């Protein structure tokens, strides 16, 4: 047979290479390590409303419609942990919704005065808005209907994508981010942004944003949910799909955009590999809302240990190809470093 | 021409991609950063000799020939830093040197003792032994040097390595380091640690070792100079090939090494860069002595700031795909970090 | 165990495949030499000021503030040992510096007159004149920086920069050299030149320029050391970034430049590599004045030897890819090269 | 139309890239030559007889079936002009000649002795030397021929070709090169030398070694012309088939084979080039006999420069990624290298 | 020892894979030939002069400046072989020669004259004409020479060759040539054409055309040498580099061109090779006379036989890539297989 005995009688099958050597023990895992993961990686998105006490989103364990007063908090909170980088979502006030949109583009609506007032408290502080419809429309999607066809228009929507992007940018949003996947966006915002002088404001482009089922709690945060039994897959993609997000992220680099997103997360990491393969850019992965709420049901129940399948995770898209993260994990993650890092080091050091 | 103007009147040069987005502040950069270095990367390199007291190597500014207690104090104190790889190299006495070069078998001798000494102090601390014989030759060659020919001889040298390596092994060295380059040596090694039970002791391959002359200062601290107006060109690599490196890379993942090394270091990064595409083995890189020299030279006389140069260098090292990097620097930059994470964070943070 | 007896008892290991024996001697080294270098692959840059008398640059001995009468010997010195390529820095007087840099493009300044006055000298001479405004600028910046946010403008700095091109151009500058990292800059040159009827004038674009702490005996020549404690990261490149690299340079290509340099340089080696892969147009690599600070200052105390380093460095840019390298050893180099062939030819040999 | 007017009214094509800008003058062709030869790299083939005087070759002008004492004197003039290895042939004395071919293994034939007297002459000089039996062969074909067949029967080939290279190495040959196409014979040869102690012994396989109408002048020059109207296209490769010389060059590489070489030459520089690109071996060109005849037919008759043609064709050969090259002209290159380096220095300048 | 012996004790090398059995016979090597050379495949280039009488061009023997009634007979002659493809070449009276070469665009020159006339005779012929502006420059270059700088000037060139090509084509080439080397000149020829109504005219660049010493007889057939010791290295290419190529290539797919020249020919086998990797447009080469004179004069001296070097070299061609090939010897050579397929068919057989 292969097995062998060696000098002193004992078993040895004479393999001469060994994978196990560097797992031998944590220094040389340590040496070999090829991925980490650190805050100032992580970006945090929160959800606030234009009233004056904070509410649970129960579909979000642990996270909430902020008042503006505890967003702020909020932020002040997770940079004394190390994130820097903030997502901003608006739960409009019901009666402000059309199916033009038009509060997307309000200097005065709730978003604007957000990232004003965060700017004011934290001026160091890095801000992304959402550009889309979505919040804003009583249909629930993220471009104009038709009120013959039903049909997302795509030119029209772009139209006012580019509106909402300037008023975002004016108020102080350092990146934009078009969730809203119409044909030639990142183009069209890009250039307006510019004939307006907002050279400096950065797109992050939804490059390959799929039409998933597990942006089910983002759309409770928001009350955003699609009208009448229609959906987005004539716009977000078919998720048996991977040869299209390379149509979708060569257009958006070439279109001009700072960094591509992939969304949703875990379930798309093989895209987010092969778009950063092939991307020049920076990559940024969504952990969804979905993807959370998945996350706290176990924990909560003791199937698993939170804190393990947490970190566990952000090393995945790390691994995968993210530059960035978009977790609502990402408070409690830079949390849990510090506080590491502060007692026994269990599992983190420094870096630069 | 090309510059057009803005709705504003602004001077305006209408280009979509402005990469310089990407570099916007402090907070963008850390989004995007592509690679971070962190202390248990760094491979700490120590020269023990057996006086009772440590000597200063005048070319190496600030390293030393220890004494068994210094070094003992030096291990210690880098690892309260996150060090925690060490490479060891025995400067002997001039009595024990000889041709065939018997000393680097003696396991009474003085490398296996510092190895014992080290483990009974810090069980969990990585020990790196350098295999090779120049530091016991009497002609201050690598290998056994023919009488009547001159040449390094490469079987019976590799006869003489392989004795060396399991008096390392059975000491209690974690990874044996062939820096000899004489041909077939890490399979004739892995073979007779492995019949021996050594299985667990692994090889970091000295892989694409150039015939440098940024080794002239670690010769002064171990008085290894080549004897008599001859070089190291017939088994060291000429700086001319890169094409070469590739060769002796895929030999020795296949004769069973668990790490390549390319040594020197800066000078040498797209070599590393190169076989870090092609093996899936992880890499390890060599700031080599005279590297060190040059810094610190530079550092004294006030031309350079030496922290800023010294943490571009190893930022460097791991772009181009050290996952490891030996530096005498490396307690020095683990030094700094600490001190900075324990302080204003000014660029550090933590990490997993 | 591995080791076999050849047919006359000697220590035999059976390994066919030997690299060794392509190190053999000289001979074969030679035969099998894969890259070369010559004194017309240097690029040699020196500093003019409009002074009676030559300075000498304390962080950059050997290296002088030159006269605009010893500019012309030292060009001369240099031209005889064969370097053909001069780069041409000016010191430019505190009292014509401003925000604006406007002295950038004063064609009766020191650089347009160093330049007139050195083809009038050497008509056949190749010059390379720097494009950028830190040289003439009060604040010690590539670019004008914006009073209110102290920015360093990008669209309005190509303005200038395009001024500062043709000014050059039009006193005889066969390169224009653009240093700055503004986005977008080598079209706009190319077509601000082409229009005044510069077709010929070349651009060697600085695609991959890091934001180094390499570059400070260079700033100690010109005395153009940033001010107020800002620095260069809002354009040149962080050194953690390889992929970025790729972005530049693929965008400087299409553009229309001529050459592609990376600088840094030993510590950039992966970057040269790797562009040299994907690129068509030649590479230069720069050796920075902080690079040249480090090699003296060792070989000023003696830890390493001067000529074997420089001559290995220069050996390993040329392996890495680089065409062509600038450096402050460029005459040096050439002199050694020289006296070896006019002597007794102990590593030197023709080519063509 | 596409042309336009600058801006003084000239005529104006505004395209970005000019590719000229890089050929505007000797000084800027210079900083971008991709390539360079150097005589180090070429091998000076040549031919001994056992002789007293030297007869010409009426089919080769200018290269002579030389004598021993005239060998030495030819060897010992390339050397003074930098050649340094040299590829020999014995023209055998017909009464020596057979179907067996056993001369090719007398150890006092006229190739050992050859050797030998070069060996003693110039120490350090680098011999090559053919391993075939056409040279003894009486009915002048590469191997031994099936008296009943006609096919030359490969394996008992290899088992001659093993005999006549330990022989040659035993005299003193630094490479043997087998030029026979048998198959498997790297392998046996390297095995067969390795177990009689000559593990130095290099091996310079003829990978692609084509069924070339060019060899004709050799041919005359051994007067080993093939009898009975036959051919060697069982064994040369088809000149149609180019995926063949993949197959052909991987097995010699993990034979264990030290260099490739494609022959003939300029005809081949396709498959010298694709080979180039897919090994990690050096390579090797030969300039094959009726090539030779070809460039100095043509300049006899005055239709050519022979020294122009001559450069560019090694300039091609090593563009082409030839490491060494084997040419008739080597001498003659390196005289006119020298000349011109001694001289006006038109065309050359040193290298290291 | 590495043989062995089979079952009926025959020395045997027991190895695997036997290349030979591919070569055994001529079924088997016709079986697996990759390529294949055919008539069609062969463009032959043909001289004309305003002379009644024909007159040989003494450097590329068996050649003529063919008087139109000659030229008739010749094209006749060769498409009696199968030639379909005819490249033509004016000898100008020197009378008509200007610095301008304003005689290239004279609809009622003698080359406008040659293709109506060879149009009558035979409507079916492929006719291909250069567009350069050599044969018509009274400086023999294929530009317009400031007469102050010394320049070839590449935009008023341009606007030239335009010109040319359009007189070329409304006389009833099939295809232009642009042999010459300006930058962009292929598109600018394109849209010309195009504008005229020319589209289907096609043009053959000559991407990556070398300054090469092989060009001299054909220079000596048109007396279109360049006058006072200058050269065509400021337009065509350094034969040093092959880099440079793919740019040339990728330029003049992208411009429109129909096909790619490689030029001159076996000596540049390996540039042809790669770019046939690279592009999708058919790929034609140049056998140029300086080739043809080296084959014809061994030939005539009795050195090498011609019909079997010929035959060899076209079939290399093939295999390196070229789709066609231009050649003087493409008459010679279709007639060789006319004759051996109307015969004993020694190495012809019917193909489609
Ligand atoms: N265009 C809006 C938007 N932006 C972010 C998310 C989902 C985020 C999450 O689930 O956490 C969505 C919802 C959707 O498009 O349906
Ligand atoms: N084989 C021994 C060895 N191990 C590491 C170095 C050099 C290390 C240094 O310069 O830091 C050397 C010397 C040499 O090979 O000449
Ligand atoms: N654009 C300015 C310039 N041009 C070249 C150098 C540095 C060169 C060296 O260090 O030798 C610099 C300084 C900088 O940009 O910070
Ligand atoms: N196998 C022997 C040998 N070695 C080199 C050549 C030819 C070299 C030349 O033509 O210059 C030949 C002849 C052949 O194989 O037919
Ligand atoms: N552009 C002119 C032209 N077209 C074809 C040839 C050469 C053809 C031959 O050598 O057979 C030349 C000469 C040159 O460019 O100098
Ligand atoms: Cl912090
Ligand atoms: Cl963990
Ligand atoms: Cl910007
Ligand atoms: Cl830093
Ligand atoms: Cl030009
Ligand atoms: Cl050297
Ligand atoms: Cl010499
Ligand atoms: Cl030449
Ligand atoms: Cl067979
Ligand atoms: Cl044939
Ligand atoms: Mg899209
Ligand atoms: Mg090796
Ligand atoms: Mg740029
Ligand atoms: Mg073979
Ligand atoms: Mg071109």
């Amino acid at each position: 047979g292969p097995l062998d005995n060696n000098n002193y009688g004992e078993v040895w099958l004479p393999i001469q290479a060994r994978p196990r050597r560097n797992r031998k023990n944590r220094a040389v895992r340590q040496l070999v390590q090829e991925n980490l993961v650190k805050p100032s990686s992580l970006i945090y998105p929160l959800f606030v409303h234009d009233e004056e006490t904070s509410v649970p989103i129960p579909s979000m364990p642990g996270q909430s419609r902020l008042s503006m007063e505890d967003l702020l908090k909020e932020v002040g909170e997770a940079r004394s942990y190390g994130i820097k980088a903030f997502m901003l979502f608006p739960k409009v006030d019901d009666e402000l919704k059309s199916v033009m949109a038009e509060e997307s583009y309000n200097p005065d609506g709730l978003l604007p005065r957000a990232i004003m007032a965060l700017k004011e408290a934290f001026p160091d502080v890095l801000l992304l808005a959402d550009v889309a419809l979505d919040p804003y429309s009583s249909m629930g999607h993220d471009g104009v209907v038709d009120e013959q066809s039903g049909k997302i228009v795509n030119d029209l929507t772009v139209h006012q994508l580019c509106k909402q992007a300037i008023t975002l940018a004016r108020a102080g949003a350092d990146m934009v981010c078009p969730s809203d996947m119409m044909d030639g966006r990142v183009s069209a915002i890009r250039e307006s942004l510019d004939m307006e002088g907002c050279t400096d404001t950065s797109i992050l482009a939804y490059s390959c944003k799929y039409a998933s089922s597990f942006y089910g709690p983002f759309r409770d945060a928001l009350d955003s949910h699609m009208v009448g039994g229609t959906d987005k897959k004539t716009y977000q993609m078919d998720p048996s799909n991977s040869r299209e997000a390379e149509r979708e992220a060569e257009a958006d680099a070439s279109e001009g955009a700072d960094m591509l997103m992939v969304k949703p997360g875990l379930p798309y990491l093989d895209v987010l590999a092969k778009i950063r393969e092939k991307s020049k850019l920076p990559m940024v992965a969504y952990h969804v809302s979905g993807e959370y709420a998945m996350l706290k049901a176990a924990a909560e129940k003791g199937y698993i240990s939170e804190k393990d399948t947490v970190l566990e995770v952000l090393k995945s898209f790390r691994r995968a190809g993210a530059d960035a993260v978009a977790t609502y994990y990402a408070k409690e993650a830079a949390k849990w470093m510090v506080e590491d890092m502060k007692g026994t080091q269990k599992f983190t050091e420094p870096c630069y």
